[PDB]
């Protein structure tokens, strides 16, 4: 039968605007399926009639429409664990691991999932030149939505990029740049969804502004890939999902180089659920509408907790 | 002087060990001139009468049974004298993060990884630290014979104090050991048994402490009774090891401590086989501070008294948070 769902969204991370967009979509979708939905901005509280345009007693599950920060890195998950509350997405350890890109890439390698060489800042000019080369990617260790990320083409560009990434967290990653195509794989309850490609044109990376403006980039589900490469991307994403002990759903990002080899960048335990977002498009390609997707995520969270 | 809240007790199978650790830490910090509040996380901030009775309780031969645990279930720094469960697996750490409180030991990711022995061992190998072959239940008897063979160790993935652990010498013993380990958590490890010597390395503030050896006599493993009954086993600090082996154990323990992003202090356990190879079992982020505990003995061997050790752990927590 129908659920009472509290959709937690907003928060105080650099991905707050993305989270508000996700929360708005999920609230409408679950209401469309006849569930009772309570909208909670975790930076303010329970929204009234106008703001949407005690009561949480009897809530079956908290839908975590949050992105980044304490909402995605395990902190909120542990808070809800300690309160005995059911929630969607991955648990405390799994969420904390997937947000730490450094730790996650060590586990990718342990699972047989290819990933680009990297160093954590600070790194000397010698270490960078010997192990990484140019161009390279500087990114915060625990951000999302491409926040804080720079492409570094020469040694003189490195320090400003590290300082930029350092404004968004305590650790900074220097990663070998993988030239090629942009591929992403959603997982829903231990099943891979159709692979998607993001067509970047002349751009080096998939940045914040192109991730969340409608029509800024073309996104193709199922991607126009040789069947064996798409099957490999799905095989690897499931290995990542299982390796980090994720639950419910996830979305894994790959770079596909000009030689046909896939390189795993990261996995996201709370991927975007907006209109332009990648995971809903992969689900729709699999035949799963957005409302059904939201309900299934709810029930997977209930079963786990 | 500081104002310290010592959190202890909890509702894990290591509750009695935690009470014993908290009692020592509270006593030592009060001797050093600090104001100390005692907090059993199973109830709350204790009054003097409930403090007096709780802290006098000694660790028993067996851990607190499930039925007993069912009934149980201006501060400068929170000293976490807890062991296991939510007190050590990152849950409480995240609680304290969210409240902006300073606490001792490792953060919430680091604590969660060290309690998950499976994940920790993957990171051991990533850091160049040897560790024994292992499988996670469910594993077919076919897989077990092919990968591990006998003897092997069955242990809960996320316990401590040797709770739920069995040595399996034959096929018939395997299923009962897995059922036992499953009464103490959701995940169960099967690990190749390493015959040899029992070696442990404390770390304090990114420095290794003198290596210790636990002399087990004829016992194959270091169990709950022998860990906490006084005089049950002889423990040697600094261990009587070839210097190159002790120095390698210390190098590896520091690699483990840094690999899992631990903070403050830790204690890493190894088995040393007859060929001189070290095999890393686990690292503990909230090691015991009881009167029979290993970390205080390593600290003492480095010239660090117990009260000073407690104070230094406090200040490392304040500086981190
Ligand atoms: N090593 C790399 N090589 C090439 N492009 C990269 C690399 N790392 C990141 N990028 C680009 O930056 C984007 C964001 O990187 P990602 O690692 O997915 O972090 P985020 O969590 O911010 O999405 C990717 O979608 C990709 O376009
Ligand atoms: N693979 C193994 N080989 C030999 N002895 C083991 C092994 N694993 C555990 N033990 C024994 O069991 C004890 C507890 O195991 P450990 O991995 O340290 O778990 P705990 O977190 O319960 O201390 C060890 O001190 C050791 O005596
Ligand atoms: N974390 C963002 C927001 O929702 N989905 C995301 O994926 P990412 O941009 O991290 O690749
Ligand atoms: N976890 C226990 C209690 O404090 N220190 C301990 O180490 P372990 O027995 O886990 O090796
Ligand atoms: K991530
Ligand atoms: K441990
Ligand atoms: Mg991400
Ligand atoms: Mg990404
Ligand atoms: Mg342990
Ligand atoms: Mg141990």
């Amino acid at each position: 039968d129908k659920l009472k769902v509290a959709v937690l969204f907003g928060g105080s991370s650099e991905e707050r605007d993305v989270s508000i967009a996700s929360g708005a979509q999920v609230i409408q979708a679950l209401r469309s399926a006849g569930h009772q939905v309570l909208a909670v901005d975790t930076a303010s509280g329970l929204l009234g009639a106008e703001e949407e345009r005690g009561e949480l007693a009897g809530v079956d599950v908290f839908f975590l429409a949050l992105h980044g920060g304490t909402g995605e890195d395990g902190t909120l998950q542990a808070l809800l664990d300690a309160g005995g509350f059911a929630y969607t997405g991955s648990g405390h350890l799994a969420s904390a691991m997937a947000m730490d890109k450094d730790v996650a890439k060590r586990l990718f390698l342990a699972a047989g999932v290819e990933t680009a060489s990297w160093l954590m800042a600070p790194a000397s000019e010698e270490e960078v030149r010997e192990q990484l080369g140019f161009p390279l990617v500087v990114k915060p260790n625990s951000q999302g939505s491409t926040v804080g990320l720079s492409i570094v083409h020469s040694q003189a560009e490195l320090q400003p990029a590290i300082e930029l990434a350092g404004r968004y967290g305590d650790e900074v990653m220097l990663e070998r740049f993988v030239a090629g195509r942009e591929v992403t794989v959603g997982v829903l309850d231990d099943q891979a969804l159709p692979v998607g490609e993001i067509l970047l044109g002349g751009q080096e990376v998939f940045d914040y502004e192109h991730k969340y403006q409608a029509g800024a980039v073309r996104e193709v589900f199922p991607a126009d890939l040789p069947p064996a490469i798409a099957a490999e991307a799905q095989r690897l994403a499931l290995k990542v999902h299982r390796a980090l002990k994720l639950s419910g759903y996830s979305r894994t990002d790959f770079r596909l180089d000009e030689q046909g080899r896939l390189w795993c960048l990261e996995v996201n335990t709370l991927p975007g659920m907006t209109a332009t977002s990648l995971l809903p498009q992969a689900a729709a390609a699999a035949g799963i509408g957005f409302a059904e997707l939201c309900e299934r995520i709810c029930r997977l969270g209930i079963e786990r907790c």
